[PDB]
């Protein structure tokens, strides 16, 4: 594997470990991974981090009742670019009515970019992904990992 | 100048975070590298290389979280790493009521020119370690004077 490929693999591992921990504890989370459509306008709404990605940092960001926990984390390649970012809310009727603002923000950004967003529900611990305007719910750990590996 | 504005913004981020921690009696340990290189201690932690903000500093030190045990080390105006190991002082001249956070701060200050800021989890008191000494029960103004002097 090239260094770029190894680094990607270390980022996926960090992301999946953090999401798995938060799902178990019902820690709400909203994590958008920038792809080929630039997310600069949404990164500038948040607190800048420009940090190396770790499972530990991702977890600490989303602990309830803390300064960084509300809003989205936006990742650019192997960095956490910013936290507490604003994303636009989708009006799609295919978002389950019981879902709150994190899921609607995730679908929202996914309608205007090619990003992949991961959502952990604070109600149920369920893991979802928003991509291309669609929300995919109740993901197993394996499903999520495969989704991330496919996103490369 | 830009460098001057950056240093002031960093001082202001740190003091805001420390004041929030002190109010809530959240234990914290924040070392600022100076001329003596601290790469061997930075290596023991989780790498961040992150922009400083009061928000990030607070999120790092929340109790019962992955990053809260150990020291934050700052270098070149950025958070280099969190959850870092610092050497425990063996000095017999530290207040006997204090524990390992304060002895770690004094320890690193014995072997480097760094400045360490400590928030006590018992009292919310704020102290600074430098040159082997611990300066206790600092006000906000006192801490800012220390940072500006440094
Ligand atoms: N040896 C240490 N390095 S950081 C820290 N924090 C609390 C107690 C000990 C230590
Ligand atoms: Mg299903």
């Amino acid at each position: 594997p090239t260094p770029v490929e190894e680094a990607q693999q270390k980022t996926i591992e960090a992301i999946t470990k953090a999401i798995n921990y938060m799902a178990k504890r019902r820690i709400g989370a909203l994590l958008t991974i920038e792809r080929d459509t630039g997310m600069g306008d949404y990164i500038e709404t948040g607190i800048p981090l420009n940090a190396k990605v770790s499972s530990e940092l991702l977890i600490n960001i989303f602990i309830p009742n803390t300064p960084l926990h509300d809003g989205a984390v936006i990742m650019k390649n192997n960095e956490i670019a910013a936290a507490a970012c604003y994303l636009p809310l989708s009006e799609s009727p295919f978002i389950s009515k019981e879902l709150g603002t994190r899921h609607r923000a995730a679908v929202g950004i996914s309608e205007v970019t090619d990003s992949l967003t991961i959502i952990v529900s604070e109600e149920t611990g369920g893991v979802s992904v928003a991509k291309n305007g669609d929300l995919h719910r109740e993901l197993t750990e394996e499903a999520l990992k495969e989704m991330l590996e496919a996103e490369f």
